[PDB]
C-alpha cells in the first residue's frame, strides 16, 4: 500500500455517519509480528471518523470483549448524558451513541473506552481510534494545498502474541511499552510529495510522553488539543502528554531524510533499588530517544507561507468562582488523590452553573508529571507553573510537572454529571478521578 | 583516659608471651552505645600482643562462643602445623598455640578466626586483635623519638544491641558497616605531643576498603603487611584492602586540625534494581567519604628527618615454577571460584618444594576488587595491572582490581599444607579458597 499507513477513514454521508463497530479480540500482524489484540472495527488504530459540524453521528458499539466497556468520546464538548462516564455495556451487548457535531467545533479528538478501574488494560491492548471534525479553514490555500497525515503515537508491549499484563510498577507508573509505534506501524517511512505538510498527532498512549523533534526544522503549531490556535506559533520542539493531540505545519527546507524523534524526557516513573539498606524507590530519569517515523522530503521542496491568522478565538465571560484541585500520589500504595480523596461514582465533587465561567487551579503535588483531563468542557489554559500560556486555543488535557500549578478558564457548556481526572490511565483507574455536576 | 583510644598492650616477659585469651560475648560500650560483641580477652579489639623476634608465643585460645572457632595468625610465617586452618576448638574446649617467632621478622601483624565457612560473621562480630613484632630498626633515631600509634580500622553494623546479621547481598559483596571505627572508637581525637608519627595501620574490616588521606598531608611508608621497605616511600594517599597492613610516617607541617579521611572507593560491591523489566544487578558505584579520626598537630611542630634507609630486601634465588590462579565470580549465586573450582579441604591444589623460589600470577576475571592472601609464605609483589611495584617489601595480601594481574614471587618456608583465598571472608565461606602443600 502506501509507504505511510494511516488508518482507514470512515465519513460521514449527506451530514450523517451512521456507524457499527465491534470492540473484539483480533489477530492482527503489528511491528512485523502476528498479536491478538482488542481491536474497534478490526483494526489497530480503529478507523478514523471524519465529521464536519453540524453533522449527524450515529455510533453503535457492539462489546464482543469479555469484561464490559464503554466509549469515551475525548474532547468533544457534547452531552454527558451521550459521552456517560458511568455507562456500562456488558459482554455480548450493544448500545448506540447518537449526537450532533456542535456548530464551532474544529480539530482532532479520539475515542476510547472509560469504564473506571478497567480502561489502563483496554486502551493498552488497542482499543482506540480518532475523531476528525473538517473546518472551513481547511479550505484557505495554505492549508488546501498541504499534505496532511494523522499520526497516532502509541506504544505496546507484547508477551506470547498479547499485549503484555500489567504489574505493580505498572500501575504505580502508567504502562510504557517498548514497541513505539505511529499508526500501528513501527519507524514507517513518510515520503512527502508536498514541501509543506499538515500533521494530526494524537498522543493515544497509556502513559508515555512524546518530546517530539523534527532534524533541523521547527514545527508550526496550528491546533490543540479542541481548536486552532489565532495564528501558527513556532516552536522547536512539541511536549504531547497521554491524551494531547496537536496540529503542525511541516515547512521542509531542503531534500534529504529527517527524523522524527521523541526526544528524552523525564516523566517522574519511579523504580526500585537495592543498594544494602533499602528497598527504596528511584527515579526511572529520562526516557530513551525514540525514533517515531522518516521523513523524506521532495526535490526542491518550496514550501506555501503559512497562513497570518486561523481562527479567533472567543471573548468569554468574566468568571464566577475560583476552584483549587490539588493533586497528590502515595506512589508505594499506587493510590492518587485529588484534593485528598480518590474517586467515588456516588460522590459529586463540584457543583457549577451552565454557562458561567470558572477559573481552576490545578495543583500537582507529586512528584510524577500528572496529565489533567476534564470532559465535556473545553478549557483556555491561562498559565502553567506560573508562565503565561503562548496562544489561545480550546484544549481539554493539561500537563503539570511536579510543583506546577495550572490557571485554566473553564467555560461550563453541557448539564450533566461528568468526570475530571489524571490521563495516565492507570491514576484513574487507581483513584485519581473527581465528579462535576453542572445545573 | 587518653584522647587517643588505643588498644591494650600485651608484652612478652624474658622472651616469653604467655596467655590465655577466651572468645566470649561480650556487653561493652561501643561508639556512645552499649552492645554485645564477640571478642578476645573482654575488648574490641583484642588486646594487643607485643613481641620480639626469637620470643616464644604460648597462647591458649579457650572457646566460649556456641560455635567452633580457631585463630590464624594472619602474615606470620610460622608453621602450618601450629597456624593451622583446618583445626577446629569445639564449644566450651581450649586449644594452646605455641611458636617462636622467627629472627628475620619485623612490623604490624594481626590473629582473627579462621574457621571455614563460619569466619566472615565471627569477625564481623569482633574476633580480632594485633600483634606487632618489634624490631631492632625501631631503636635508629628518626623512629625511637615518633610518636607511635596503632590504628584498628574496622567497621561494624548494630541490631538490636547485637553485631547485624548477614544478608545474601552481604555474602555476595561482603558486609561493610555504618559504624567506621577506630580501635572501636568513632572518630577518635589524636592530640599529637610530637611533630612525627609513626603510625602502625590495620585493615581489620571483613569488606570495607580505606583509601587514606590525611588533609594537606603525604603519608611517608615505611612498611607493608610483613616487613619494612628499603627506604620511605611518599604517597599522597594510602589504599588498605581487608587484611592489609602499613607503616607511615607522618610530619605535620603546621598548627590545626586535620582530618584523616577514608576517601571515596568503588571496589566493585553490587546492588539490584528494578526500573520496569528487570530486576537485575547494578554497581554500587563508590564509597562515601568517611573521617576516620581528627589529628591536631602541636604548637609550632620541627618533624624528624627521614631515615634515609630501612632495611635491605633479601636477594632471592631464582624461581623455579610459574603458576597462574584466575578468580572468577557466580555474583547472583554468591559463588566465588579459583581456576574454576571451590575450595575443598581433602583437595591439594598446588604442590611446592619448601625454599624454592615460584612466580605466581594471579589474575582477577572478576568485576569485585579481590584482596589475595595467602598463609604461611610471605611473598614480593612485582607488579600488579602490568604495573611495577614501587618499593620492595614482604607482603601477604595483594588486592587485585577487575581485570588485573599481580605477579608475585613467592619463597615457599614451612613445610605443610596452608591456603590461600580471597581476603573479602564472605567470599572465602563462599568458596575462594584453595590449597598449598609444601613438601
Ligand atoms: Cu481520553
Ligand atoms: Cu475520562
Ligand atoms: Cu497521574
Ligand atoms: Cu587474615
Ligand atoms: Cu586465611
Ligand atoms: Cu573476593
Ligand atoms: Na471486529
Ligand atoms: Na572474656
Amino acid at each position: 500500500g502506501p509507504s505511510f499507513p494511516e488508518p482507514k477513514v470512515v465519513r460521514s454521508q449527506g451530514g450523517l455517519l451512521s456507524l457499527k463497530l465491534s470492540a473484539t479480540p483480533t489477530p492482527l500482524a503489528i511491528a512485523g509480528q502476528r498479536a491478538t489484540l482488542l481491536t474497534y472495527g478490526g483494526s489497530f488504530p480503529g478507523p478514523t471518523l471524519r465529521v464536519r459540524p453540524r453533522d449527524t453521528v450515529r455510533l453503535t458499539l457492539e462489546n464482543r470483549l469479555p469484561e464490559p466497556t464503554n466509549l469515551h468520546w475525548h474532547g468533544l464538548p457534547i452531552s454527558p448524558k451521550v459521552d456517560d462516564p458511568f455507562l456500562e455495556i456488558p459482554p455480548g451487548e450493544s448500545w448506540t451513541y447518537e449526537f450532533t457535531v456542535p456548530k464551532e467545533l474544529a480539530g482532532t479528538f479520539w475515542y476510547h473506552p472509560h469504564l473506571h478501574g478497567r480502561v489502563a488494560p483496554q486502551l493498552f491492548a488497542g482499543l482506540l481510534g480518532a475523531l476528525v471534525v473538517e473546518s472551513s479553514l481547511d479550505a484557505i490555500p495554505e492549508l488546501r494545498e498541504a499534505e496532511e497525515h494523522l499520526l497516532v503515537l502509541k506504544d505496546l508491549a507484547l508477551q506470547g502474541g498479547r499485549p503484555a499484563p500489567h504489574t505493580p510498577m505498572d500501575w504505580m507508573n502508567g504502562k510504557e511499552g517498548d514497541l513505539v509505534l505511529v499508526n500501528g506501524a513501527l519507524r514507517p517511512t513518510l515520503v512527502a510529495q508536498k514541501a509543506t505538510l499538515r500533521l494530526r498527532l494524537l498522543n493515544a498512549s497509556n502513559a508515555r510522553y512524546y518530546r517530539l523533534a523534527l532534524q533541523d526544522h521547527p514545527l508550526y503549531l496550528i491546533a490543540a488539543d479542541g481548536g486552532f490556535l489565532e495564528e501558527p506559533l513556532e516552536v522547536s520542539e512539541l511536549l504531547l502528554a497521554p491524551g494531547e493531540r496537536a496540529e503542525v505545519l511541516v515547512r521542509l527546507r531542503k531534500e534529504g531524510r529527517f527524523l522524527l524523534q521523541a526526544l528524552p524526557y523525564d516523566r517522574g516513573a519511579m523504580g526500585m533499588m537495592d543498594m544494602g539498606g533499602m528497598a527504596h524507590a528511584m527515579p526511572q530519569g529520562p526516557s530513551r530517544p525514540e525514533t517515531l517515523l522518516y521523513l523524506i522530503a521532495p526535490k526542491n521542496p518550496k514550501p506555501l507561507p503559512l497562513p497570518k491568522a486561523l481562527s479567533p478565538f472567543p471573548t468569554l465571560p468574566a468568571p464566577v468562582v475560583t476552584r483549587r484541585l490539588v493533586l497528590t500520589e502515595d506512589m508505594m500504595a499506587a493510590r492518587f488523590f485529588i484534593n485528598g480523596q480518590v474517586f467515588d461514582h456516588r460522590r459529586v465533587d463540584l457543583k457549577g452553573q451552565a454557562q458561567t465561567v470558572e477559573v481552576w487551579e490545578v495543583e500537582n503535588q507529586g512528584d510524577m508529571d500528572h496529565p489533567f483531563h476534564l470532559h465535556v468542557h473545553p478549557f483556555q489554559v491561562l498559565s502553567v507553573g506560573g508562565r503565561p500560556f503562548p496562544y489561545r486555543a480550546w484544549k481539554d488535557v493539561v500537563n503539570l510537572k511536579a510543583g506546577e500549578v495550572a490557571r485554566l478558564l473553564v467555560p461550563l457548556r453541557e448539564k450533566g454529571r461528568t468526570v475530571f481526572h489524571c490521563h495516565i490511565v492507570e491514576h484513574e483507574d487507581r483513584g485519581m478521578m473527581g465528579v462535576l455536576e453542572v445545573g
